[PDB]
């Protein structure tokens, strides 16, 4: 029932603009209170009405409003409930492994400040296999994290049963998170009639490769190049795409999901050595 009026003049004092904001506001209907809180540029108006119609036609009529010789801002002033429906309500369908916006990566957002490590492991690691988690504090004390998976389909599952759940006394604000940008690029829904071939010749077009690692149990692979910005352009480029000749879905790896990628590999008892590689360790020795 309150509208929150922003791009306030600062040279009128709170008591002007309070009186004005009433004065103005109460030619929409019958005004209930108004606030003034402070300060400088960063002051805004609340004023409150007595019907949600009447806040309606003050929001309606308002856009592009002048006041006190300033082009005001002024937006519905969110209730805690609709807040709630706004920060919680289900994710699009839309939302799926292939989203440009998704990633191996799940941000956890409104940690309470005695997070731990050990109750984002207890609840998260249900969803899939974790390669790390890392907790950020903000301005001092945690507030969110960064949860890995080995894959896309363990954030999304993530998500839709967590999202909104309390951990402690905060809701959980649960998404994608992006991913820090790395040399090598993480690939999966390959078939396994894919060739090593098909892979480091596509690859190619972004940047000279590396090296491929593909693990064709899991239709997963690693394509690393030696610059950054290579592994930008596949990432940016592969995403909405098809490589051969499936859907893929595509993100960075780092270092830790490159370990996690190798073990796998070697438990598998599929081969991780690489030529040039051996060809360093020799050079090493002499």
């Amino acid at each position: 029932f309150g509208i929150k009026v922003q791009n306030l003049p600062v040279r009128s004092t709170d008591t002007s603009l309070k009186d004005g904001l009433f004065h103005e506001f109460k030619k929409f209907g019958k005004v209930t209170s108004v606030q003034i809180h402070g300060t400088s540029e960063e002051r805004y108006g609340l004023v409150f009405f007595r019907q949600q119609e009447d806040q309606e036609k003050a929001l309606t009529a308002s856009k592009g409003k002048l006041f006190f010789g300033m082009q005001i801002e002024v937006t519905a002033w969110i209730g805690p409930e609709t807040e709630s429906e706004n920060e919680f309500r289900p994710l699009d369908e839309r939302i799926d492994e292939f989203h440009p916006k998704a990633t191996r990566t799940l941000f956890i957002g409104n940690l309470e400040k005695t997070t731990t490590y050990h109750d984002l492991r207890n609840i998260f690691q249900r969803f899939g296999e974790i390669v790390d988690i890392d907790i950020k504090k903000v301005n001092g004390v945690p507030q969110y994290a960064f949860l890995q998976y080995c894959d896309i389909a363990s954030v999304c599952k993530a998500i839709k049963k967590m999202d909104g759940e309390y951990l402690g006394n905060n809701r959980l604000k649960l998404g994608f998170g992006k991913s820090m940008p790395t040399n090598c690029v993480w690939l999966d829904g390959l078939s396994s009639n894919v060739s090593d071939q098909y892979l480091t010749r596509h690859f190619c077009r972004y940047g000279p490769v590396v090296k491929v690692v593909f693990d064709r149990l899991k239709g997963m692979a690693l394509v690393l190049y030696n610059e950054i910005e290579y592994a930008q352009a596949a990432v940016k480029e592969t995403k909405g795409r098809k490589i051969g000749g499936n859907k893929i879905k595509v993100d960075f790896a780092n270092r830790e999901s490159q370990l996690a990628f190798y073990h796998c590999m070697e438990k598998s008892g599929q081969d991780i050595r690489d030529f040039y590689e051996m060809l360093a360790e020799r050079r090493e020795e002499r």
